[PDB]
Order: structure tokens, then C-alpha cells, then sequence
DNA sequence: AAAAAAAAAAAAAAAAAAAAAAAAAAAAAAAAAA
DNA sequence: TTTTTTTTTTTTTTTTTTTTTTTTTTTTTTTTTT
């Protein structure tokens, strides 16, 4: 009965054969569990029956239940009378139950029973070990806190929680309690050998079962190693250090030769070894001052051992853990002091602690194994596997996260600046993360910015983030200008997100940053000054940045359609105070900085809106009237301002006109074309302005005798007349028509060369300002005659005027239509470019640096605009590759790169003509130094050798060129350029060698049949073949200096 | 005013070359939801 | 304060077609004979 059983249990508890038999009989047939618990408390059939009853209960289930499972381990630990047969069933059922609130308690009870069974029996270690290992597939894939143990907010999976205690339960120190030190040494040796063998067995089986199915069975190890990392910092688990140690070497054996595995296995093992290395390096770094323990501080770390043991046994003893820790000291203890300490220990037997515990691990293998991990990481950095490289760089990054001074050694600097220049998207991202997490990364900022235009979106975004971080962090003006220039470059891209991010960060760091203070004193004098200095520095240094800055300031900041009205008044206000501060700085300062500030002011005035007021005009006036390049930017600012503002004072306008007309003879042509538009702009605000008419009439009367004479003062006179014509009086003939007639009169053959050039330049400028004048036949015939008269300087001024006209017209066209939203519900320049394209191309190949640069600039501008066909100019650019000058070659390379990226089909189509023209220019220019320069074919090859088929296509074009040419100097330069070509594949090289051998053999029979040129070209081809062979089924397998030698001929 | 054979020009079928699309797989980070 | 599902990036596997040739076939009109 239940009452009888309860009374019997109470009597047994108070006190502490027939009853056991009755309990067994009752269990055979809630009451059964109570009887089994009573029998267990009182205490092979009596045990075999309760075990079977518990097995049936567990099978059916899978507070009244838990007392039997709680009193079972006590009997197991106390009574060893259980035979080997009954132990197997309990071991197996409890191993099954351990894997798969009250359930956690049941699992803990099962773990306690398993460790008690391990401790009680010394001949069943392998049995329980294999039983626990056979259920390794039941580990949870995800580290959800629900099915996890504890022990600190540290969650431990149940399998290794049982396994670590089981392994540390060897506790040979207890044998020391049982006991001329001869027997204990042998016992300790046997115990340590047994533990070493079983830990190697566990590691081997874990790695084997992970290698069998690495993709699906990753968690089987992924948890374990990870948990081994979470438990290594606790002194309460010393055996864990061993578990990782023999494990780590196994991972180090993964990449050893004769152990080849799949790519996924390599990546997983590298991630695991990287985590292990990071953990052990973190442990090593956080130590005392002296932690050598390098097998060679000995007297005083026994005190550390004793303190650690005492603290462990004091707080949370867990007697198995401290028993194993006592054993761990045997290897260390086994000089005079060491012997005395060992004798004392034997006689006794017969935050700060966390740092102290790391000191004792240095003498062990785990901490000494860090160097092989680093060597393996460095070795794997250089392999061709992209995933391996990325994972290794990630491991280096997570290693350097703990210690920021790991970059001192040069073997990491070498890898980083080699990988920054050439890598893939993932590798570049990993190396950028590595350099960004480290505290100092200004040493490689140039390398980081060199990859700002990568194809991958992720690398570009991360580089932009690095640039923003550098701008926010550093204070050096040079690096700040560099990073802000890169950010401004990144405002145009094929990704809307990238350009939006760049615009947002630029707005935050140029406009909103100034708006934060909101007219707060003692803070605007620094941040606004720095921002204005940055903006001034942008407008220089590759003025494409200046163009992007103008675009950003005009078509983004001042467009009310782009952003909300409430977000536009702030922009306008910030720009107003910025302009006021810039004007004030210009006033007080009145050097390159001054020019930059003036350029910034001119750009601000040229904007779509006027942020300047009459007060700024009055402030600029005192040094405007007073008499450098100041008056040029000042005149530009005045011209831009007077086209938007009005309601000026009459007296001020009269004074401005007086001071402008007084200085007209003194000012040179450089700023006359801004002074005259200013004159007209100020004249139209002060109607009845006949004063400018009288001033123009004076110039006309002074110029009239000169034109009659045609049938130091004349230069300025004609310049002023042309300026008045093209900038004043736009409405019995019109003034500019009379000026064109006068210029045509002064542009005859009998006229002197200098005045003729000045007159033709002025006529070109006037026709540029008045397109209708280009329709007149006389000016067209004059321009054609100048272009076909072989004039060195007359053509140059026309080209410069056309360049200026093209720039102005394109700027006006871009400003006419910018960025806007259109709702349905709501050619002179091209003709001039096409007509004179041949003349420009012919002048591009001149031997004079100035004329060549002017012609190249005009050609580049025309090609960028797209007025004419690039096919007519593709060879010319290629001919510029033959130029010896480095700058001409570089600008030609940039132009050809742009032309390729636009029209690669036409570029490939015109390669033959380009090579022919380049060879002709090379032989024509340097009649004796023609073979000296041979750096045009290789640069063209690398430009068109970045594609999968661009290589074979370029080689096919090269073979066509070689066959076409089979002139002596042409063959010399072609051979010298071939000598410097890097060949992609050996099939191409052997084909070229066969062609050259056939050609030289044929020339050999030619010379034998037959003078100097033929033998010289034969010798040249033979020397090319010899140099090529001395530098570096067969055809199918093959598919996978020279100038001095040529000169030595004669 | 009658018949056969050969100069061919289009119109499909193969033998690859080559340039991207679909579709896991893996980290890495950020917005819900207990 | 943790786990959950989106959202974003390369990576690798095949799997697509879009080419560029080389073949054979088919039919067309012009040469040959009465």
C-alpha cells in the first residue's frame, strides 16, 4: 500500500530481505515507482527489476518521478556490487536520454549518473566513452538557449558538459590519499597515457565523422570547438586545455601534405583554427608581466598554482575539477626548491584569479602552439584559393581585433599592400576590413583610394565608408582633401545607392555640419573656415574634381525638386553665411590659397542663384579700383553678380564705369573679355548710357586710320575694338559687321605676320561670339587659307579660340538642361569640328611641345563632346603613343582608354591604321633614334589585353600587321616593339617564332639568289628570333636590350 | 519550235567557342518578436 | 536581451542561349542536245 510504503520509507530515513523481495514483486507487477525508490533507498535481481521498471517508464514518457533518479546515483557511487551486465543497460538508456524545465533536470540527473558510473568502475571507461560518442549526431544545429546547460551567463551544451567532467574524473590524486616515490610515478604515467589515448581517440572519431559529411555534419564539430573556446577561460575546467590541444594539432594536420581534402573541409578547418588561434592569442595577451614558461620564474609560480587551487576549492570546488587540477601539477613538479615543494605537497596531501590562471597555461602545449597557427596563416595567404585567402584575411582581422600592435612585423604589411593592389571582391573587402578595424590605417590610404573604382559594388561602398571615416577622423589638410576628392568623384556611378550615399555624406559634412551650430559664436570661425578651405582646394588638382564640385553645388544643392522645401531653406541659409565668411576672408587677407579662395568665390557667383549682395560688391570695390591675377577673378565675380542683381546706386554704377573705362588701355587681353561684358551689364542698369557709346567711338576713330593705311598701341587698340564688337551693342550697319570688315581688311597677305595673327584670332573670337558671322563666305575662305598656308602660329590661335568656343558652348548647353523631372500633363560647333578635323589631326603630330599639346587638348575636347567620328581620329591618338614625351604619351593613353571604353568595336577595327600611322610618325620624327623608343605597342596591348577575348583579338590584329608588312626602319621599329611584348600563351609565341623563321629563311634564299637593306633586315629578324628564344600534339599542349642589339649591327 | 547536265544561290544540320543566366552555398548585417 | 526572418554581397556549380564556321541538301536558271 502507498501508506505502508511511505511509513517504511520514513522509518528507514529516521533509522539512518523480505522488504526488498516485496518491493521487487510490486515493481514487477505511481506505486511501482514509490516501491522502486524505497528499495533503492534501503539498498542482482532487485537491481535488474528496478532498472527494467525505469526503462519502461522512460520509454513510456519518451516530482513523484524524480526521487528514484536522484537516489540512483548515490547507490551507484556507494555500492560497487553491480555486475557488468546491469551497467550496460543503464549506460545505454541514460546516454539515449541525455541527448533527446523538468527535462533539463532529468538531463542533469542522467549526466550525474553517467559520471558516477564512470568514476565507480575503472574497467568501463572505453565502454561509456564509445556509448556517448555514438550519439554525436543528436547535437543541436543551432545554439538556442532552450536545450543548453549552464556553467556566469555561459551556456554549455549537455554532451560536452558531461564529457569534460567524465574525462576530468580520472582524479589520480585520490590514489595519492590512499598511499620512496616509485609507485605513484608509475600510476600517474599510466593514468596520463590512458587519458592521452582516449582524448586522441575522441578527437580522431570527431574529425572522421565530420570529414564523412562536412556540409551537413559541420555542427557536430562547429558547436564543440566553439564551446571549447567558451570554456577555456574558466580555471574550473583544466582538462579543456588538453581537449583543444590534441584537437588543434589535428587541424594543423589538415593542411599537411598527404592529407588532401575538399575545399569546404579546408575552409571550415581554417575558420575553426582561426577561432582557436584568436582565443589562445587573447589568453596570451591578457597575462602578467612575466609569463615565459618556455621549458627553461620557477620558484614563485608554485605560489600561483597554490593560490589558484585554494580559490577553486574555496568558491565552487566541484571536487572532481580540483582533483584533476591536483593531478595536473604532478607533471610540473616532477631542482632543490622544486623537490622541497613536491615533498611539502606530498606531506600536505598525506578578476585577479582569471589573470593568474592564464599564467600556468604557458608551460602547456596549447599556448606554445600559437606560432604554428601563425605560420599556417601566412602560408595560406599566398595560395590561389579565393575562399581560403578571404577566410585567412578574416582570421587575421579577428586576431588583430584583440591586439592592435600586431602590424609591427613587416610580413603582414607585405601581404596587405600586395593584396590591396590585386585581389578579388571578397579578398579586397576582407583586407579593407582588416585595415579599418586596426587603429591606424593612414599609412595605406593611397592604396585604399586606388581601389575606389572597383567593379564590385561592395568594395566601392566599403571604400567610401573608409573615406568618410578618414575625413571625420584626421585633421591633416592633404589627406582630408584627398579623401573628399575621392568622395566627390564617387558622386557619379551606375548604382543609385552609392551616389545617394555620397551626396548625403557630402551634404552632412559641408552644409549640415555648419548648420548644427546655428549661428552659435566661437565655433563658426573654425569649422566654416576649414570647410571653405576644403571647397577651395577641391577646385584644383585634376579639375575634373572641379567639374564634379560645380555639378554638386549647382544641380544638387540648389534644386528644390530634389529635396523638400523645409530641407532647402537650411541649404540656402548655410550657403549664405558661407559666402559671407568667404567674402570677409577675402577682404581681410587682401599665395596659392588666395587664388583658391578667389576661384571658390567665382564659382559661387557663377551659380544658378546669387548669394552675394551689394555689401559684398562694396567690400570688393576698394581693391577692385586699386591696381597680378586679382582683377581677373574679381572681374569674373562682378560679371556674374551683375547678371542677377539690380537696384544698384546710380553713383556707384557711374564710378564703376569710370574706373573700368579708365583702365581699359592698361589691362591686357587676359581680362578684357570679362571687363567688356561687365561694362555692358552695368550700362543697361543706368539707361541713357551714351558714355560707353562715346568710348567705343573713340576706339573706332583711333582704329580708322590703320585700316586706311592697310589699303605697341595697335595691338591693344584692335583687342579693345574686337571686345567692344563681341560684347557691346548687339543691335547703316551693325557694329560687329563693321569690325569683321576691318579685321578682314587687316588680314591680307601683304600685312605683317604678327598683326595678321592677332587679326585672325580676333576674327575667330568674334565669330565665336556671333555664330551668324560663320555663315559669311569671306571668313570661311580666310580660315581655310590659314589652315592650308603652312603657318606655324596662325593655326594655333584659331585652334585655341575654337577650344574656348567649344568649352563655352558645351557649358551653356549643359546648363540649359540639367537634372529635372518632366511631366506629360504639365550645330555650329559640330560643323566647325568636322570641317577642320583633318587639320587638327595633322597638327597633333607636330614636333613642338606647345603646338602638340594645344592640338591634343582640342582633339580630346572634341572627342569627349562627340562632334565628329572617332574613327577618323583613332589612328592619330595611336600615333601619339609613338611620341617620346612622357606627358604626351600619358594623355594619349587616357584618351585612348576613354575611346576604347566607349567604342571598342571601332577601336579594334582601326588598330591596323593606328599602328601604321604610329610607325610612320616614329620613323619620320627620329631619323636615327627611331628604334630607341619602343614603348607604344606594349601600352596599347595592355590597354586592349584586359579581356577574355581581347587577348586573342589583339594577337590576331598583330598577326595581320606582321603579315601586312611582309620600310626598313618600319620593320626595325616593329621588331623592337615586338621584342617588348608579353605573350599570354606559348602557342602564340611559337607561332610567331615559326613565322619569323619562315620569313628569315625566305629572305636567305632571296639574298643567296642575288642589297644592304635586305641583309640588314634578315639580320634584324634573326636577332629578334635569338632574343626571343633567349628570353623565355605540341601545338595543343602549348595552348595552356633589343634596341642595343639592333644598334650593334653597324 | 522540243529535251538532259552543270554554273551555281539559298536553306537547313553539325562541330565547336564563347557570352551571359539560374541556382545552391556562405558570410554579414539589419528589422521584428519572444 | 536574446532569438527569428529579411536584405545584401560574392563564390561555386550547371544551364542557357548567341555566335562562327563547316558541311550537305535543295532548288533555280543557264548551258548543252534535237
Amino acid at each position: 500500500t502507498t501508506n505502508c510504503l511511505t511509513k517504511l520509507q520514513m522509518t528507514i530515513k529516521n533509522i539512518t530481505l523480505l522488504r526488498l523481495l516485496d518491493v521487487m514483486v510490486c515493481n514487477i507487477k505511481r506505486y511501482i515507482a514509490l516501491l522502486s525508490t524505497i528499495v533503492l533507498f534501503n539498498i542482482e535481481s532487485y537491481i535488474m527489476e528496478p532498472v527494467n521498471f525505469l526503462s519502461d517508464l522512460i520509454e513510456s514518457l519518451k516530482d513523484t518521478f524524480q526521487e528514484a533518479l536522484e537516489l540512483l546515483p548515490k547507490y551507484i557511487r556507494n555500492g560497487p556490487f553491480l555486475d557488468d551486465n546491469v551497467t550496460a543497460k543503464l549506460v545505454y538508456i541514460f546516454s539515449d536520454l541525455l541527448m533527446n524545465s523538468f527535462w533539463d533536470n532529468v538531463k542533469r540527473i542522467s549526466s550525474d549518473i553517467l559520471v558516477s558510473l564512470f568514476g565507480s568502475f575503472d574497467q568501463q571507461r572505453g565502454f561509456i566513452i564509445e556509448e556517448l560518442l555514438s550519439h554525436i549526431e543528436k547535437l543541436p544545429t543551432k545554439r538556442i538557449q532552450k536545450k543548453l546547460r549552464k556553467v556566469q551567463n555561459i551556456y554549455i551544451t549537455d554532451f560536452t558538459f558531461t564529457l569534460m567532467s567524465m574525462l576530468e574524473n580520472i582524479n589520480c590524486y585520490s590514489f595519492c590519499n590512499q598511499m620512496n616515490i616509485d609507485l605513484l610515478k608509475n600510476e600517474y604515467k599510466k593514468q596520463e597515457e590512458f587519458l592521452f589515448n582516449i582524448v586522441e581517440h575522441i578527437n580522431d572519431t570527431i574529425l572522421e565523422r565530420f570529414f564523412k559529411n562536412p556540409s551537413a555534419l559541420r555542427y557536430v564539430i562547429d558547436n564543440f570547438v566553439q564551446d571549447l573556446l567558451l570554456l577555456i577561460s574558466s580555471p574550473q575546467w583544466p582538462v579543456t586545455e588538453k581537449i583543444l590541444s590534441s584537437l588543434l594539432k589535428r587541424l594543423l594536420s589538415v593542411y599537411s601534405p598527404s592529407m588532401q581534402v575538399s575545399a569546404n573541409i579546408e575552409t571550415i578547418c581554417l575558420q575553426l583554427i582561426g577561432n582557436i588561434g584568436s582565443t589562445i592569442f587573447d589568453i596570451k595577451c591578457s597575462t602578467r608581466d612575466h609569463e615565459d614558461n618556455n621549458l627553461i620564474t620557477l620558484p614563485h609560480f608554485f605560489k600561483s598554482f597554490e593560490e589558484c587551487i585554494a580559490y577553486n576549492e574555496t568558491i565552487k570546488c566541484r571536487r572532481s575539477a580540483t582533483r584533476f587540477l591536483w593531478n595536473l601539477r604532478l607533471g610540473t613538479i616532477l631542482i632543490i626548491t622544486v623537490d622541497n615543494e613536491l615533498k611539502k605537497i606530498l606531506e600536505q596531501i598525506k578578476s585577479t584569479i582569471k589573470l593568474d590562471y592564464f599564467s600556468i597555461l604557458h608551460a602547456f602545449e596549447l599556448l606554445n602552439l600559437y606560432d604554428p597557427y601563425l605560420k599556417l596563416i601566412l602560408s595560406l595567404l599566398a595560395k590561389d584559393k579565393i575562399k581560403l585567402r578571404s577566410t585567412a584575411i578574416k582570421c587575421l582581422s579577428m586576431l588583430a581585433s584583440k591586439d592592435k600592435v600586431i602590424l609591427s612585423n613587416p610580413m603582414v604589411k607585405e601581404t596587405i599592400h600586395r593584396r590591396l593592389n590585386d585581389s578579388s571582391a571578397s579578398v579586397k573587402d576582407a583586407i579593407l576590413d582588416l585595415v579599418s578595424i586596426n587603429s591606424s590605417y593612414f599609412e595605406f590610404y593611397q592604396q585604399i583610394n586606388n581601389n575606389y573604382n572597383d567593379d564590385s559594388i561592395m568594395v566601392r561602398k566599403h571604400v567610401l565608408r573608409i573615406n568618410e571615416k578618414m575625413y571625420d577622423e584626421t585633421n591633416d589638410i592633404v589627406t582630408k582633401v584627398y579623401v573628399i576628392a575621392r568622395i566627390l568623384m564617387k558622386i557619379e556611378d551606375e548604382e543609385d545607392n552609392i551616389i545617394d550615399m555620397a551626396r548625403l555624406i557630402l551634404l552632412n559634412r559641408w552644409i549640415l555640419k555648419v548648420h548644427e551650430v546655428l549661428d552659435q559664436p566661437e565655433k563658426l570661425k573654425e569649422i566654416s573656415s576649414s570647410v571653405l578651405l576644403v571647397m577651395s582646394r577641391v577646385a584644383i588638382m585634376n579639375e575634373k574634381c572641379s567639374q564634379l564640385f560645380d555639378l554638386f553645388l549647382n544641380f544638387y544643392l540648389l534644386n528644390k525638386e530634389a529635396h523638400s522645401k523645409e530641407a532647402y531653406d537650411k541649404i540656402t541659409h548655410v550657403l549664405t553665411i558661407l559666402t559671407d565668411f568667404l567674402v570677409q576672408k577675402i577682404v581681410e587677407l587682401n599665395i596659392v590659397d588666395k587664388q583658391n579662395f578667389l576661384n571658390l568665390l567665382a564659382k559661387f557667383a557663377d551659380s544658378t542663384v546669387s548669394f552675394l549682395t551689394k555689401d559684398h560688391i562694396t567690400a570688393l570695390y576698394p581693391y577692385m579700383v586699386s591696381d597680378s591675377d586679382f582683377h581677373y577673378y574679381i572681374l569674373q565675380v562682378f560679371r556674374c553678380t551683375f547678371e542677377k542683381l539690380a537696384n544698384f546706386k546710380q553713383k556707384f554704377l557711374y564710378d564703376l564705369e569710370t574706373t573700368l573705362l579708365s583702365r581699359l588701355p592698361k589691362m591686357n587681353v587676359r581680362e578684357i573679355d570679362e571687363a567688356m561684358p561687365l561694362i555692358w551689364s552695368v550700362a543697361t542698369h543706368r539707361h541713357d548710357t551714351a558714355r560707353v557709346a562715346k568710348a567705343c567711338s573713340s576706339c573706332l576713330s583711333h582704329l580708322h586710320p590703320y585700316i586706311n593705311k592697310a589699303n605697341g598701341k595697335l595691338q591693344r587698340l584692335i583687342y579693345l575694338s574686337t571686345g567692344f564688337a563681341r560684347f557691346c551693342f548687339p543691335k547703316g550697319e551693325t557694329l560687329y559687321e563693321h569690325i569683321t570688315k576691318c579685321l578682314l581688311v587687316l588680314s591680307k597677305d601683304k600685312i605683317t605676320h604678327v598683326i595678321r595673327r592677332v587679326a585672325v584670332k580676333n576674327l575667330t573670337k568674334l565669330c565665336g561670339n556671333h555664330p551668324k558671322l560663320f555663315n559669311s563666305r569671306h571668313v570661311l575662305h580666310l580660315l581655310d587659307k590659314e589652315f592650308q598656308s603652312d603657318q606655324l602660329d596662325i593655326k594655333l590661335v584659331i585652334l585655341e579660340s575654337l577650344y574656348d568656343l567649344f568649352l563655352l558652348e558645351e557649358r551653356k548647353s549643359v546648363r540649359n538642361t540639367g537634372v529635372n523631372s518632366t511631366l506629360s500633363s504639365n550645330g555650329v560647333c559640330s560643323a566647325l569640328a568636322t570641317r577642320f578635323l583633318d587639320n587638327i589631326l595633322q597638327l597633333c603630330l607636330l614636333r613642338d611641345l606647345k603646338n602638340s599639346l594645344v592640338a591634343i587638348r582640342l582633339l580630346k575636347l572634341i572627342l569627349k563632346f562627340g562632334y565628329t567620328n572617332p574613327s577618323h581620329s583613332i589612328p592619330t591618338v595611336i600615333a601619339l603613343f609613338a611620341s617620346t614625351s612622357q606627358y604626351i604619351r600619358h594623355v594619349a593613353y587616357e584618351l585612348l582608354e576613354d575611346l576604347f571604353e566607349k567604342y571598342e568595336t571601332l577601336v579594334f577595327s582601326s588598330l591596323s591604321r593606328g599602328v601604321t600611322k604610329a610607325i610612320h610618325y616614329s620613323i619620320h620624327t627620329d631619323e636615327k633614334y627611331y628604334y630607341k623608343h619602343d614603348h607604344f605597342l606594349s601600352l596599347l596591348e595592355k590597354l586592349c589585353g584586359t579581356g577574355k577575348k581581347n587577348g586573342p583579338k589583339f594577337f590576331k590584329v598583330l598577326k595581320r600587321i606582321m603579315q601586312s608588312y611582309l620600310v626598313q626602319k618600319s620593320i626595325f621599329v616593329l621588331c623592337t616593339n615586338i621584342s617588348n611584348i608579353t605573350f599570354v600563351s606559348q602557342y602564340d609565341l611559337v607561332s610567331l617564332l615559326k613565322t619569323i623563321d619562315l620569313t628569315t629563311d625566305r629572305l636567305k634564299e632571296v639574298i643567296m639568289d642575288e642589297l644592304s637593306g635586305i641583309i640588314l633586315i634578315q639580320l634584324s629578324l634573326q636577332d629578334l628570333g635569338t632574343y626571343l628564344l633567349h628570353l623565355y600534339e605540341s601545338e595543343l599542349k602549348n595552348k595552356q636590350f633589343s634596341a642595343q642589339l639592333e644598334n650593334i649591327e653597324q
